[PDB]
């Protein structure tokens, strides 16, 4: 007896999906399901199969957590699944976030199925911590910093620059700003006091490197209004040290009890591979998923509506006596 | 609206009644005390002895239990339990099981529900072991208790023979928590982890000093430890040494598939680590409100909540607001 997984989409976190998978024992992989011409990709891939057989599954899993892929599906087509599955997902556009949930929510519901709705680090892990930092401490303030990684729409912004021929962009929390937080003074931090922004750009020959320099600092709506660091680098060194794959990020509640004293909560991440991580949070949540759709749980829920508990193989006795 | 009751007036007590008045949705009803009934610390109304407990049934929602000790809690939470739905600290790691069996036989029968063991460890410490453990299957977790009092040890020092007062620090070593947050994955040793500093008020009758380092090897407590003991004065212990600030860290290191290096960190930095434990007492105090108002029963652990149900404000707000 193992929860039986689908994957929808077979892109960076299909995979780290699958790779996760073997690290829960309780746990299967049924298929994989791609837009992807199979007699094209095939052999001995048994467990893909192509996105029109979807259907053909609704008895044989159990969790169908949604990775997508990079095409448009990632936003509408959850909604598709949902009417025929329990589904995961990691829904990352917040500010659409309470309209994705009543969407999902009456489609699980009709259909007598539930679904987890923007499970990951963030949101997800991320925003655990900032409703137990405000929670535990009422008064203070909470500050999420997005450790160093990169920004996709920074890195196409960089190539459209004259005399640019490739390059990449991070965003990276201020250290200052960091220890200010993590100290008791409560403060508010400015934009440009909270994250700094370091380009690395191979340049086309000539260009006139101080003319890209400015034009990416004085970038409005991307970097203007950050503190922006730009390094000229080659082809090569683009290739060797820049994949991207990187980030992190931290969530700290900066508060005061009553009388002043200074209580500092704080939670972080560093990965190596943040595709991989936010995977490795959406097969844990699949057991969730999982046992709350066998006690008849219905509609959508999101990690605040669920214990951690249930995010463990191990029976709730071993918990207590082991990390209680 | 939550009517809440304080059970013991210690640090966490005192803690709890300020922390209430952080929170608007409730209300103090009274704080229970052992003091003597004849004359109190001031029998102002706030304070209440405990005797007239039973006289509060029907208008208390959860009682907080802040005797600080885990024996006192073994009978009085199971007492309490039986009467008002509770919430408790009990810090005692290796007889939760037992806690827990009790607490939950009794609050079924009474038909109430009691939250054990909450508080920053166990409590949150323990929510972010597990959560390390299952995000990341593959790792090692490490916790850290950073530079703070250890409570238990310095009632431990206080039964060495010619120890007439004093106080010890448990302190993380940098080296391992640097190691830790690495992500290279390594068993540590006791010894490697934390070091000991202890504060002694001979109770110098001519007192042996060197013999006093029963406290070295004294099995568990320390011995496992480096620990270094000075000597004072009850002067210097009252003035210098108010161990209220303390904290801690939960480190998951891990490998996904492939081994690529994963880290996660929980930490604690607190002036005020009573206070601190007030506070998450209270907000917990406000879940279980919750969960005994659906009808649950029985014994909980932290474990078993929502995060949603820590917060006054509703599922909506908390989705368009911090999701
Ligand atoms: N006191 C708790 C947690 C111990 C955690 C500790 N073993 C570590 O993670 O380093 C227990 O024994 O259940």
């Amino acid at each position: 007896s193992k929860i039986r997984i689908g994957i929808v989409g077979y892109g960076n976190i299909g995979k780290g999906v699958e790779k996760a998978i073997k690290q829960n024992d309780d746990m299967e992989l049924e298929a994989i399901f791609t837009r992807r011409d199979i007699n094209k990709v095939d052999s001995n891939n048994s467990k893909l199969v192509h996105i029109s057989r979807l259907e053909l599954y609704k008895d044989t899993v159990d969790v169908m957590i949604l990775c997508g892929g990079s095409a448009t599906d990632l936003v509408e087509q959850g909604p598709m699944i949902a009417s025929q599955f329990n589904t995961v997902d990691s829904f990352d556009n917040h500010g659409r976030i309470p309209q994705h949930f009543e969407r999902m929510d009456e489609i699980s519901k009709k259909a007598g199925n539930i679904s987890l709705i923007s499970t990951g680090w963030d949101p997800g892990l991320f925003s655990l911590n900032r409703l137990l930092g405000e929670s535990i401490l009422p008064k203070g303030k909470t500050h999420t910093f997005w450790g160093k990684g990169v920004s996709l729409g920074h890195s196409d912004a960089i190539r459209r620059v004259q005399g640019v021929k490739n390059g990449i962009q991070y965003i990276i929390p201020i250290k200052g700003a960091l220890d200010k937080a993590r100290s008791g003074e409560q403060c508010d931090f400015t934009t440009r006091e909270k994250h700094e922004m370091v380009c690395y750009v191979v340049p086309e020959e000539n260009a006139d490197l101080k003319k890209i320099e400015q034009d990416i600092k004085t970038m409005p709506d991307y970097f203007a209004d950050y503190n922006t660091t730009v390094h000229f680098i080659t082809e090569e060194e683009l290739k060797l040290n820049h994949a991207g794959l990187s980030n992190g990020g931290f969530v700290i509640r900066s508060g005061n009890t009553q009388g002043g004293a200074k209580q500092v909560m704080e939670f972080n991440l560093n990965l190596e591979s943040s595709a991989e991580f936010t995977s490795s949070v959406l097969v844990a949540y699949s057991r969730a998923i999982y046992k709350l759709s066998k006690e008849g749980k219905k509609g959508a829920v999101t990690v605040l509506d669920i214990p951690f508990s249930y995010l463990s193989p191990k029976t709730p006795e071993e918990l207590r006596k082991e990390l209680l």
